[PDB]
């Protein structure tokens, strides 16, 4: 009997498990995977029909509009600990966790095959209306929370108190403004209607996301376990984790679904992940004298002195002699450095 | 002078099912050409391929669906041959799944307008199928790992159906306690179990769903279609054990009646699963049979748990190399695990 | 101490959500057995009564 | 045991702010980023 061809190398498995298992203690080439998953949170308008928005206001003022805190989808938001790389490298160099490819992929779309779920009636001997509408899907990987840019629109809206408006808006508002700015550190109070991501803030993070509005178009969903999203930049890095922290935030909105009265209200789905990790070799950007200028000004006493900074200054006149020349025929002159040279007028 | 012909793989046997057992060379090809059918229910009357009619007006307080309304995912299986012959300690000799290829029969059944379709208007003919889609198929050596989404969690199903358990406002959403996996034709429900996408490395699957009102279902046919079924690794779905195992489930669209009730319509699918050998290694080694044979005969010990969300281990230090004496005992990892941030 | 704080999903804990975390370093041989269970009976069924 | 490699070289950043960073002299090859609104 001959003995088999030898088979083909892969990378080994070293240990498989739950959430304990990112402390291990291991070479410089680890790579990890992350399978994870985010709520949707869609609203709850109580704790029987999770998931779901509450029936619409249907027509009110332009100016008393005031809607509640139970019928606005928002976006979910979640953060991941990572542990600690505390290696040995020479001359400042550090090593932190890269993200360098997701792949995203929609769990629960065969739910609105169901058509027995007490939809208003289509016609007349048939079956249930199925969820058609307007879709929204978006999702953002990266190392720092999503920074994200203030549009809204009709800014006479008076928003429920459970939720995180821009502050004060006025008719600029409703175009490109750049007075409400926030971030993104808090789930269910966001809502959809109101933040889009900034487009010129995030150097870290990736967005990726699509919208179709209309009174009734079909909603396409998308699902394949070969499908491959690369997260890399022009230069080959993906988005680093400044912190030991890895933020991830997505929100999807599938459609509008009638209820038996006939009243739409709104549809979202959970979403799937699945970040690869690596180790990457970077440098330190700061100074040196960083870590002491905290140190110190965390243990020395605070003084109330009289000012010596800013345009209540008391300081008359600052000199600082360097090297060494010959004698200036003029005392009272004033020199300085412009620039990058050494200039000096009268 | 002309030319030489040029090389092609020299076909060998051909025949039935039963060509299979017939061993081979080392580098040999199989190819399966192979279908499944569609469960749509089949009410009565011999109208195999329709469901029967929809419930219009139940309420989310009390659902009461019968058998015939809901379809159901396809599967079978496709024995094989084992390939080693003597021990051979060391390395074993499985099959693989490599290209498949896909084609729905009978497309052209929706061309029937004198049926009992709706009169679409005065005099003109009847209505076609239209409405939500759902092609699906799957390859793989291990039967389905599939997770477990539903809506309207006071549904009451019948008992001939495989459905999950202990339904909550927690299984509309993803939730964990709802695995199983798929060992049946015709029982599982489609309008309950979606693919897990977590738990298949042996399983790759495939599907585009279209739902609207009415929208219209477009179907291809064409023998130059090729989906390599390589991961990005190199291997396809290994056979671990002696099979192949095939999943599908196909959905064309609602059927209008001529007085307003509607019904579902689904068809077959092709299936052409080129195969081949492969050198792993040995997964099961006398180590493993030996364990085994011990582990049946030994006594059954029932006591308190040491697995699981009421265990009893705490603290397990698995450490064997050496280094210079920390600093610390307890050395900590999370730098701020809770959050002590700002603002 | 310097980045913002967030309070959304549990991503760790009792309630945690992160369920597959595959670790890996080195070189193997492929296994053909890809879901590479490691208790031979950690249930205890087909036990001796 | 295995020594981690060293960093990539990427482009320098020099320099950041509103809209008077258009004032400044630059290099030969010194290549912008213009951010803007309509």
């Amino acid at each position: 009997p001959k003995k088999p061809k030898e088979p083909v190398q892969v990378p080994k498995l070293l240990i498989k498990g739950g959430v304990e298992v990112l402390e291990v203690k291991t070479g410089v080439d680890a790579i990890t995977e992350v399978e994870c998953f985010l709520n949707p949170e869609m609203g709850d308008p109580d704790e029987n029909l999770r998931g779901f928005s509450l029936k619409l206001s249907a027509e009110n003022d332009f100016s008393s509009d005031s809607p509640e805190r139970k019928m606005l989808p928002c976006y979910s938001t979640a953060r991941i600990p990572l542990p600690n790389l505390n290696e040995d490298l020479t001359c400042g160099n550090l090593l932190m966790w890269e993200a360098v490819t997701v792949q995203t992929e929609v769990i629960g779309i065969t739910s609105m095959l169901n058509l027995h779920a007490g939809s208003q009636k289509v016609h007349e001997h048939g079956g249930g209306k199925p969820i058609q509408g307007s879709n929204f899907h978006f999702f953002a990987v990266g190392g720092d929370p999503l920074e994200m840019q203030g549009v809204l629109m009709n800014y006479r809206t008076k928003y429920p108190d459970g939720t995180i408006t821009p502050k004060n808006p006025t008719a600029q508002s409703q175009v490109m403004n750049t007075d409400h700015k926030a971030y993104l550190d808090k789930n269910n109070a966001y809502p959809v209607e109101c933040w889009v991501p900034d487009p010129s803030r995030n150097e870290n993070t990736r967005y990726f996301g699509t919208f179709t509005g209309g009174e009734n178009v079909p909603p396409v969903l998308h699902v394949t376990n070969t499908a491959t999203t690369v997260l890399l930049d022009e230069q080959g890095v993906g988005p680093l984790c400044k912190a030991d922290s890895l933020y991830v935030s997505a929100a999807d909105i599938c459609g509008l679904f009638t209820n038996s009265s006939g009243t739409q209200q709104w549809r979202g789905l959970a979403r799937y992940f699945k970040i690869r990790l690596r180790k990457r070799s970077v440098k330190n950007p700061y100074p040196i004298s960083f870590l002491l200028s905290d140190l110190i000004n965390r243990r020395t006493q605070r003084v109330d002195g009289q000012p010596m900074y800013g345009m209540e200054s008391q300081v008359e006149e600052v000199r600082v002699f360097d090297g060494t020349e010959r004698l200036p025929g003029d005392p009272d002159m004033i020199r300085y450095i412009d620039k990058q040279g050494q200039l000096q007028t009268k």
